[PDB]
This record gives structure tokens, C-alpha cells and sequence, in this order.
């Protein structure tokens, strides 16, 4: 199936999906609430891209008001903000082992970050993807042990 036929209807499918809950990892995580299949989209990190140049300031204002901030590394050029515009893909935790995947994707023209999954996912399964001084909480026994 390619890309746009199944990008379609994931904002009401997604609802099914997942949901977010406290995580063991850090703070609140991602996670599903059906087995998902390999390769199946689970969700579009919604939000608006930007310039990375920007994002010291933007983070520095919202720490400065107390509003959580929420941003996807899409390289070292560009940056999804999902502060005010965000959806639950922006709780998702890293993982030294992750579940999931993402991949920026061309739709209409117009550039979306959906999050795959790996392999089988599991009922209640927290979702995890690799992030592009701060220690990782994963759990994993093959762990690097930092995010940094
Ligand atoms: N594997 C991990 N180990 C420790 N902290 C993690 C982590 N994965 C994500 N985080 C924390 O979550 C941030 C990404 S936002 C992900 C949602 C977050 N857990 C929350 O409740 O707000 C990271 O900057 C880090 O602070
Ligand atoms: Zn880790």
C-alpha cells in the first residue's frame, strides 16, 4: 500500500490505537492498546516544522511561561514543534531498543513525521523509537545508557 492511502484516516485510527499513560521510562509514554502489525503506521507526530536555528528561543520562551516543550529532531536542519500544535506522538520516550521508527513523509506536498512499528507490537506495549548530561531510562540490558 503506498503512503497517502494509508495516511488518510490515522487521525481516527490512531484514537484506537494507543493511548498515553505514566511510563516506567520518564513521566508520561506512549503506548499501544491493540496488537500492531510490522510496518503499520501508529501515528503522525503532529506539529509545526521549523528552522533548528529557532529552537533555542522558542524553547526558552516556553520554559519561561511554564509550558511544557515538545520538539522532534528531524535532522540538524529542521525541527517538528508540537508545544501548542502537538498530538500524543510527542510522549513518546526513547528507547536503546525501540519498537518503532520515523520517517518524514510527502503528502500533497506537504511534509508529515509518521512513527512505524519495527516489528509486532503488543497489547500494552509502550512505544519507543530512537531519538536523532542526560541518562536513558529504557530498561534495556543493551542499554547506552545516556541520550546524549
Ligand atoms: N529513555 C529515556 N530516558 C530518560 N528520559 C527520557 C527517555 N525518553 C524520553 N525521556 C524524557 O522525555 C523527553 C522527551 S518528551 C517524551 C514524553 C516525556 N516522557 C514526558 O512525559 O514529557 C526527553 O527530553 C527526556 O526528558
Ligand atoms: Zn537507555
Amino acid at each position: 500500500l503506498p503512503m497517502p492511502m494509508r495516511f488518510r484516516h490515522l487521525k481516527k485510527t490512531s484514537k484506537e490505537a494507543v493511548g498515553v499513560y505514566r511510563s516506567p521510562i520518564h513521566g508520561r509514554g506512549l503506548f499501544c492498546k491493540r496488537n500492531i502489525d510490522a510496518g503499520e503506521m501508529v501515528i503522525e507526530y503532529a506539529g509545526i516544522v521549523i528552522r533548528s536555528i529557532l529552537t533555542d528561543k522558542r524553547e526558552k520562551y516556553y520554559d519561561s511561561k511554564g509550558i511544557g516543550c515538545y520538539m522532534f529532531r528531524i535532522d540538524d536542519s529542521e525541527v517538528v514543534d508540537a508545544t501548542m500544535h502537538g498530538n500524543a506522538a510527542r510522549f513518546i520516550n526513547h528507547s536503546c531498543e525501540p519498537n518503532c521508527y520515523s520517517r518524514v513523509i510527502n503528502i500533497d506536498g506537504q511534509k508529515h513525521i509518521v512513527i512505524f512499528a519495527m516489528r509486532k507490537i503488543y497489547r500494552g506495549e509502550e512505544l519507543t523509537y530512537d531519538y536523532k548530561k542526560l541518562p536513558c531510562n529504557c530498561g534495556a540490558k543493551k542499554c547506552r545508557k545516556f541520550l546524549n
